[PDB]
C-alpha cells in the first residue's frame, strides 16, 4: 500500500488536499491524516480547530468502514510526538507553527478543490462533462440515469448509476483515471468505482 499524508484546513468548512508524505508538509495549526492501509492515524496540531478535528474523525470513520476491520484508526496529539505516526511518515524535524500553515479563513475562500463531473452516452457518443465545483458540488446533483465523477481534494471516485447505460458503466473507471491524467493530478492519486445504492462511506463522507 502506498502511504498518504492528508492536509485537512478550514473554519467555516473542510477542504482536504494530498501533500508530501514528510514532516515539511505538517504544521500546528492544521489537523493530518496518515493513510498507511492497514493503519491510519489522526495527527491533530497543537492549535488545531474544532472542525478540522472532527471532518478528520469523519474520515477516519469512513475508511474504517469502508475496509471492513483491515484497517484500525487512531488519533495523536502534536504533542504525544507519537512514534508510530513519525515512523510511517518517514522522517521526523521541528513542526511548522500555525502561522506557517496559512489562514484558515482564506483556506476557506480560497481553496475549494472539489469537483463534479459527468459522464453521460446518451447523445450516441461519450461526454464527459464538469458540473459544479467546490462547496457547490452538492449530493443532489448525483442522477441515476448517468455516470458521475467525483474529485474530493484527495481521491477520484466513479459513482456508478443504477440506470447507467452499458457503455457508461464500462468506460466509467477509465475516464475517471484519466482525468486524473488531464487535470495535472499527482500519478498515484487512488480512484474507485462505487455503485449507487452501496454504502460508499468515504463518498458519503464528503458531502457531510
Ligand atoms: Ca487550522
Ligand atoms: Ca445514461
Ligand atoms: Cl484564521
Ligand atoms: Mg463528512
Amino acid at each position: 500500500y502506498r502511504t498518504r499524508l492528508l492536509h485537512l484546513k478550514g473554519k467555516k468548512h473542510i477542504r482536504v488536499h494530498e501533500v508530501p508524505k514528510t514532516y515539511k508538509s505538517l504544521n500546528s495549526g492544521d489537523v493530518f491524516v496518515l493513510d498507511a492501509g492497514k493503519t491510519v492515524i489522526q495527527w491533530n496540531g497543537a492549535k488545531a480547530g474544532l472542525l478540522e478535528k472532527v471532518k478528520a474523525a469523519e474520515l477516519l470513520q469512513a475508511i474504517e468502514g469502508e475496509r471492513e476491520g483491515i484497517a484500525s484508526g487512531r488519533v495523536v496529539a502534536e504533542a504525544d510526538n507519537d512514534t508510530e505516526f513519525f515512523t510511517l511518515l518517514g522522517d521526523k524535524g521541528p513542526i511548522a507553527d500555525a502561522a506557517a500553515g496559512g489562514s484558515d479563513l482564506e483556506a476557506d475562500k480560497k481553496d475549494q478543490p472539489a469537483v463534479l463531473l459527468r459522464l453521460s452516452d446518451a447523445s450516441g457518443k461519450f461526454e464527459f462533462t464538469e458540473v459544479a465545483r467546490g462547496l457547490k458540488v452538492k449530493r443532489n446533483l448525483l442522477d441515476s440515469n448517468d455516470v458521475f465523477v467525483l474529485y474530493t481534494g484527495a481521491e477520484v471516485f466513479a459513482w456508478v448509476g443504477k440506470h447507467a447505460s452499458v457503455g457508461e458503466k464500462k468506460k466509467a473507471l477509465s475516464f475517471a483515471q484519466e482525468y486524473v491524467q488531464k487535470a495535472g493530478l499527482p500519478i498515484h492519486t487512488p480512484v474507485a468505482r462505487i455503485l449507487e445504492g452501496g454504502e460508499n462511506e468515504v463518498f458519503e463522507d464528503f458531502f457531510d
